[PDB]
């Protein structure tokens, strides 16, 4: 990909500025500079990149259609892969203190963070937090003199926010919300009342669509100072359409793709996720594949969730994703259509990131 | 206290505020709005609002220094509020993640927020971050057409990143520090080598001396438009030297202060923490009791918690605490009498801030 280069060396030279920078200003020692350089290694890198090249396509189609010189090209461009490692590290943030509240094994193919013998859920929560404050130095260092500094911070904190919003959906979506309560044990459901398509929409637009998709699109428009020449509305539909399609996709890989594959190990059966394979079950299987859906979901055996997966395979979930699929197609064409008539060039870049979506098998 | 009538009434409508953000952007529902308003109240409040009052001390005393009409002393004391409860709900989320990190049991005299039953560690590493980004939110928000808004977002996201690096320095300070490395188990240390005044004060100054002192009087500076009116360098180096003391009463707090009194059950000597008894003791004790020091410290055993606690008393300890506080009253009150002669009105705030700190029993 055109920007792989490029985005490469800029990690090279910010991960050499926050490490500098914590030499200069916290008295930081050879050993804890050497975990951090290895921290920051293994949390950031080794992912598809979608999320911090997506920045850097937008900013570069932006800079073409609005014929920016070569010295304005360079610095955009620069200026785009530093957006770009702030998303891949607000991603690193965020999958370090997942894989601690999911307790989960493996992330793009290694032990997760936490699970590093020399690290524990303990360090790891730090560390996660580490990379959060790491996102909004880069900002403040690079973009010092840029007058869209303000705009990144505000639409970075905000979709911060946002993503803990979702995960809060996430992480309660399994127990009856009317029975949340800080001071009394929540029992897990066994009737599966909540286990709705409003619920999985909810919770996917909120933890995924907003970083994965509205981040680094507006991101781009804001480094290249072009944000004001698209449809916000537009805009911000296809990133919610194309997102939740982008989670929909993630929940059907968690039964279905093999993890070695994948290079994680899912859990959503045994942790009874309101997943979207749980949802298009329980509203469209008959009664009694219902009741043996109940009687197995949530349980760690592993006959258990092999009984969760023949129930899926019956049920034809793969066939009922893909008629989604032709749905998402047919919705995400016709608003790039209408992105299109407005701005062409904007258009070409959210078409790029829905190739890099559409099919996708990792 | 002259503003806290003030800074209650700022609270109800900062949580209305946030509580009703949720609702209008991420379709926040009545039991999760309840959750995260009971989880707000349980964070935020019971502690001495050190913090948060500071600022709104520091913003009236340099507002008062200016002249300005009513409405223009009115909106300097909002402002000032909101910024103590960014304080506040910065220092709620560093609680709540610090708490399941040490695997605490109290806190303002009542539970940990993980350790109620509802919530669990797993829910309140998340609960944690929702707190950490309602603290932008307030500035995105009540500051959105401030000239300070850009300078409170750099002072607090440093000021995050600060507390973390100084977190890490705490959380690796008992294994050899040569021996840190993510891929091995490294047991905690059996001789103490690294157990110094230097790598203490490191500790203490990052981990709390930047967010409990530095922070709030650099906002109460910014919210009113006076930070350029004082000695940047002197204000930094008395901030430095209240933070360590605060953090060196904390210390000895953990050992000889009943834990009903404090409202928390430290266990800086079951984990083997390198407090300021620790090193106190370690670099003043005759060799033999060093030795039954090192075979006793870092132990959940009781009886072992016991001998140092007695080690300690028989080390005078709280004597040689006396004689360090009568050292940092000496140099507090030179730097204050050094800001006075520059700035009487900056300088009446900084003695208020002390007075609140010098000899504190909680
Ligand atoms: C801590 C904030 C939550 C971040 C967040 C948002 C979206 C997806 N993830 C991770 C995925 P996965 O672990 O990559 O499968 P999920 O657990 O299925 O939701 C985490
Ligand atoms: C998560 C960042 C850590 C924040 C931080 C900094 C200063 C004091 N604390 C908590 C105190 P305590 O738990 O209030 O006694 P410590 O555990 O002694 O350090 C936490
Ligand atoms: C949003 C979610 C499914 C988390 C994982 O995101 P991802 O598949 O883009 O992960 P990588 O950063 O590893 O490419
Ligand atoms: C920095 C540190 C000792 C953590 C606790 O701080 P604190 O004693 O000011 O706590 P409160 O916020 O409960 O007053
Ligand atoms: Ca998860
Ligand atoms: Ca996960
Ligand atoms: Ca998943
Ligand atoms: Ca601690
Ligand atoms: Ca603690
Ligand atoms: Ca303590």
């Amino acid at each position: 990909m055109a920007h792989m280069e490029r985005f490469q060396k800029v990690y090279e030279e910010v991960q050499e500025f926050l490490l500098g920078d914590a030499e200069k200003r916290f008295e930081m020692d050879v050993h804890r500079k050497g975990y951090l350089k290895s921290m920051m290694d293994t949390t950031c890198l080794g992912g598809k990149y979608n999320r911090g090249l997506c920045v850097v396509d937008v900013a570069e189609a932006m800079a073409k259609d609005t014929q920016m010189d070569a010295a304005a090209m360079e610095r955009v461009l620069h200026d785009a892969c530093v957006c770009g490692w702030m998303i891949e590290m607000l991603q690193a943030h965020f999958l370090v203190e997942d894989d601690i509240m999911d307790h989960s094994k493996t992330r793009r193919g290694k032990p997760c963070w936490y699970l590093h013998p020399g690290v524990t859920a303990q360090v790891a929560i730090n560390d996660g937090l580490i990379l959060l404050a790491w996102a909004t130095q880069m900002a403040l260092h690079y973009f010092a003199d840029r007058p869209f500094l303000a705009e990144v911070l505000r639409v970075f904190h905000d979709v911060d926010l946002t993503t803990y919003i979702g995960q809060l959906y996430d992480v309660t979506s399994m127990v009856d919300s009317a029975k949340l309560d800080a001071k009394v044990a929540h029992a897990n459901t066994t009737d599966y009342v909540e286990y709705t398509p409003f619920n999985h929409r909810r919770i996917v637009v909120y933890k995924t669509a907003y970083y994965t998709y509205w981040l680094p699109l507006v991101m781009g428009l804001l480094v290249s100072g072009t944000l004001e020449k698209v449809d916000k509305k537009a805009t911000h539909k296809v990133a919610m359409v194309m997102g939740e399609y982008f989670q929909v996709q993630d929940d059907v890989m968690d039964c279905f793709t093999p993890p070695e594959k994948l290079g994680k190990i899912g859990t959503d059966i045994e942790d009874a996720k309101c997943s979207w394979l749980a949802v298009t079950f329980l509203t469209t299987a008959p009664a009694e594949k219902v009741a043996e859906f109940k009687a197995n979901y949530g349980s760690t055996d592993p006959a258990a969730v092999a009984v969760i997966k023949q129930l899926y395979t019956e049920q034809n979930l793969l066939a009922r994703f893909e008629e989604y699929e032709k749905a998402v197609v047919a919705e995400v064409e016709q608003l790039i259509a209408a992105l299109e008539a407005q701005n062409a060039a904007f258009a070409a870049s959210v078409k790029v990131l829905w190739s890099k979506t559409y099919k996708r098998q990792k």
